[PDB]
């Protein structure tokens, strides 16, 4: 027993990071196969971030002009192509420790685990959520783009993000390994707001079934109520709308735990309405939305990666 | 910018985790040089663990009686030998995967990574706290038992903590790597209470320091105190008393922030009296007591591991 916010182990992906440097420019790349993935942006300098034209300036850039470092070997690059906000840079090695692998563009709501690294070498590893505006709230300090979110199923690694930005408001913007950002953002060093970041409610649900789980029965209460009454609460607290899709994803969780999923709607609705009157929920003071239905599963019943 | 709760990366752990069967019972043991290190109560049933003599139980075992699978690898145990609580097999290869370690016994307030394991396999990791009653709140399910927790250095591993067992209440104990229990607790399935759970105030602070840098400045205040002062509010909200060691440890913090020590000690009473007023910090409702002020200076300068 106990729930807690647990990465995916993050070796297969620690072998993967390596350090890329292009003139002035340092940061972290994947090495999968042949190729090498990174932040298109590691061929701006500080100047060229206010407004950068990548065509022109990959123009100024041979094969030679990327130095790629995995630990101290010093890989050989025969080829480049920008694809979206990535370079991919093909080298003469293939990664050794390359695991089986997929690249997923993830929707909001759903987790994975970021491995942080700075100068190609891995710090350390964290969950967060794609937040229905398209940001992550991350931890990254400056040489952390490149840095990867991803989640493990049994031996295949699903890479979802490349760490490229830091907004002015201090949350974080970054591309699927195609290159495309999640949200409106651009990788240029201008004005860019997020949007209302609602919450994510069927995450929020999820971990009530969690806290059921684990003996935190406190909130249950006496009500149900329906997916229209409840959705009208919701829309006040900026919390997404709930649909059917989402009372199916709850489906095992209702029925291991005997509780309706409309029955815990409802005491959501009253946490809403009342707040936690100074009480936790699985150690927490306010509602958690980071945890996705196959999260607490996963947590709930040990699942187990090779 | 941003703080998380962030764990090392496990890929030098996942390494060494194996799975040890003896008789009915699977566990997970870690793989060092040529000895597997695991719970001895690997040698117990179910109802051996209502009241167990280890010592008996053990001379009813032969190396023979001990299967060690690395993988799909069987290792071959060459020697057995009972320490504390933990049991060591000498095997007959080396682990290729061994990094540079050591085996450290952690002080209260401390904080490690798990790396949560089932039948050898990692499933997850998160960070905990050695809390001032010896357990740890962890995420643990049946077959968990010999997973570990550990910190790493650049490349040495210091392995701290294994686990052992689950308290009545849902809390966690468990053993250094040497065998000796954290607290008072003991392997067998008894009735055991943890004791008061202080919070950890050192740490508090250290969070406190990091929200600041990170721009979360709403509840400095206009005052100071004095040790004296603060500890007697402190020990009314069963917070650890802090001693100048302490406040020495906060220093550079200090230092980066141009906040006294004994200013921060202010702010934290000031919400010791009047809540957070519905407010959060970092992301937080409560105060946290999870990040030691290593812990924040790792993540606010970026430090990396080999």
């Amino acid at each position: 027993s106990g729930f807690r916010k647990m990465a995916f182990p993050s070796g297969k992906v620690e072998g993967c990071m390596v350090q890329v440097t292009c003139g002035t420019t340092t940061l972290n790349g994947l090495w999968l196969d042949d190729v090498v993935y990174c932040p298109r942006h590691v061929i701006c300098t500080s100047e060229d971030m206010l407004n950068p034209n990548y065509e022109d300036l990959l123009i100024r850039k041979s094969n030679h002009n990327f130095l790629v470092q995995a630990g101290n070997v010093q890989l050989r690059v025969i080829g480049h192509s920008m694809q979206n906000c990535v370079l991919k840079l093909k080298v003469d090695t293939a990664n050794p420790k390359t695991p089986k692998y997929k690249f997923v563009r993830i929707q909001p709501g759903q987790t994975f685990s970021v491995l942080a690294c700075y100068n190609g070498s891995p710090s350390g590893v964290y969950q967060c959520a794609m937040r229905h505006n398209f940001t992550i709230k991350g931890s990254f300090l400056n040489g952390s783009c490149g840095s990867v979110g991803f989640n493990i199923d049994y031996d295949c690694v699903s890479f979802c993000y490349m760490h490229h930005m830091e907004l002015p408001s201090g949350v974080h913007a970054g591309t699927d390994l195609e290159g495309n950002f999640y949200g409106p953002f651009v990788d240029r060093q201008t004005a860019q707001a997020a949007g209302t970041d609602t919450t994510i409610t069927v995450n929020v649900l999820a971990w009530l079934y969690a806290a059921v789980i684990n003996g935190d029965r406190w909130f249950l209460n006496r009500f149900t109520t329906t997916l229209n009454d409840f959705n009208l609460v919701a829309m006040k607290y900026n919390y997404e709308p709930l649909t059917q899709d989402h009372v199916d994803i709850l489906g095992p969780l209702s029925a291991q735990t005997g509780i309706a999923v409309l029955d815990m709607c409802a005491s959501l609705k009253e946490l809403l309405q009342n707040g936690m009157n100074g009480r936790t929920i699985l150690g927490s003071a306010l509602l958690e939305d980071e945890f996705t239905p196959f999260d607490v599963v996963r947590q709930c019943s040990g699942v187990t990666f090779q």
